């Protein structure tokens, strides 16, 4: 079950840490592309961006089945914080901070 | 048919040229990373990469067969020069660049 409250400002939260994933991968991009030395390193970076991209096209998914995996991804990948999550129900909090622990 | 000069300073233009396409592939994506300034500029350099990567992997023939037809796309595209291709026989040069105007 999940309130109006909560589905709205879960939104807002995969928004926020969807940018916050697009600074880090620009970073990243903009870091190993000047870092090029060899050719292969290019080809490397272009494995790394068409993976990535795939990862994020499909990562922010809002269904019921899997709406609280991805917080617990997203925690463990440090593109959100626990203090984020206090909008949510105790118990939504504690099974997804447990998740993200192992 | 093909002279053993011939096939070898062909092989060697032919590499050559691989080289400089590099060159210039390497050049554009150093400039396009660290010219970033939106999101979309990122998806943009990932779409070219794409698209080159593709390119290329199926423009190099080195086949005797083929050399002739890959010889005339790389002038028509400048990545070499008729002036390179003196080595060759007189009818193999003509040959060439009546096909790079296809």
């Amino acid at each position: 079950p999940w309130s109006q409250a909560e589905t709205q400002s879960a939104h807002a939260l995969f928004r926020k840490a969807y940018q916050r994933e697009l600074d880090g991968l620009l970073a990243t991009v903009q870091a190993q592309a000047s870092q090029i030395t060899q050719i292969d390193d290019l080809w490397k970076l272009h494995d790394f961006l068409s993976a990535k991209r795939h990862e994020i096209d499909g990562k922010y998914d809002d269904r019921q089945s899997v709406i609280i995996f991805v917080f617990a991804q997203l925690l463990k990948e440090g593109l959100v914080q626990a203090e984020e999550l206090t909008f949510l129900a105790a118990d939504k909090q504690s099974k997804i901070k447990a998740l993200a622990r192992l």
